[PDB]
């Protein structure tokens, strides 16, 4: 059973003109993932969830994300990746 | 014998342009069997991808030309673990 | 009760480049960072601090290219950073 | 005093088309730089030697190191960066 990555990552850069996380859980169970947004100028918002589910990876639009709330765009902001279980993240 | 790098590696990005690149180094007295397992968005993994890295020897490994098992395919999002039995040093360009 | 980051981190390129670069900062925890850089080069003394502070449970974008006090850092000139802070922080200069 | 960085780096890309390294030592004693270049298909090369003085950065281009030897173009190529020192070592 391979156990990869960690259950939090940091990612300080974000922008949607008027973006991609890619996220892998190698593991055995389902990943229930949490994303805060944080901003410049106001308290930060979440949790926004999703699921990787056991031993696949899932490419996260951050465009996409609206529940709670879209994202508005022209807007520099960063995110925090929380999980249940260790996964691998990366920012292209 | 210099030891660097570690056995395990995953990259969460991969893209194969429709119709890339893991550049590894092994800076050790021992040849590096390598194992890679390509994972997907809504499939089993695919794998293990063998290719050996000799001893103090870098390897390019384009995606595009693994194909035993399988060829991955093309405009698809997929992620790889790269397993070795000795330390070795990945980087994805 | 979240405390991401650290309190050293070390960046080693910087350019300026001609206009007529930049740091961000992510402070996930509920204190204030009070934040610390130091500017180096190939050829002289390092020169800092240039202070600056990133609140609680914000990110902060820094432009090299603002930072002035106490010097404006030199534009077509390679630099490094060092950022310090009291509190965990993440950089990342992408 | 500032000690930040390690004393050990490898970079497993390099290209010379027919490729910088960006070094920093915040410390204050110099640092005695080695760089060993790797190969795909031959022994490896080096130490190519060189200083990065105390509290200041260092660029370097592989296209002109060549002692031992110049580093042939249009080849991949890996490095080890050891050093005496703890430094911080960036790859463009």
């Amino acid at each position: 059973s391979l156990s990869i990555g960690r259950t939090c990552w940091a990612i300080a850069e974000g922008y949607i003109p008027p973006e991609t996380v890619c996220i892998l859980n190698a593991g055995d169970e389902d990943a229930h993932v949490e994303i805060t947004i944080y901003y410049s100028d106001k308290e930060p918002v979440g949790p926004y969830r999703l699921t990787v589910p056991a031993r696949r990876t899932k490419h996260v639009r951050f465009n996409d994300l609206n529940d709670p709330a879209p994202i508005p765009h022209d807007t520099d902001f960063a995110s925090v990746i929380q999980s249940n279980v260790p996964i691998v993240v990366q920012h292209t």
